[PDB]
């Protein structure tokens, strides 16, 4: 049996002169985001940055295909909450033995 993990890794880039302006931008997206599918997101690197970021989520499950269209349907929501743009992106899918 095995646990499949869905891992969305993005660069974000946003119009932002501050790193106050541009938290403001992307953390209340990653909140709905949390909100709305069943992932764990972080900021990741370029956090010393004020317009552009790498950012990422993941999620679990028992079913790679749930996993991964779950997984796509989070990320093309992440590009819909505006305020910034999802510039380039990847998506993978592991499989870990139980």
């Amino acid at each position: 049996m095995k646990a499949y993990l869905g891992l969305y890794t993005a660069r974000l880039e946003t119009p932002a002169r501050s790193l106050k302006e541009k938290r403001a931008l992307i953390k209340p997206a990653l909140e709905r985001l949390k909100a709305r599918f069943p992932v764990s997101a972080a900021r990741l690197y370029g956090l010393d940055a004020w317009g552009y970021e790498v950012v990422g989520f993941t999620l679990l499950g028992n079913d790679p295909a749930w996993v991964e269209e779950t997984m796509r349907a989070a990320a093309r929501f992440l590009a819909e909450a505006g305020g910034f743009q999802v510039a380039l992106e990847e998506f993978r899918l592991e499989a870990f033995e139980l």
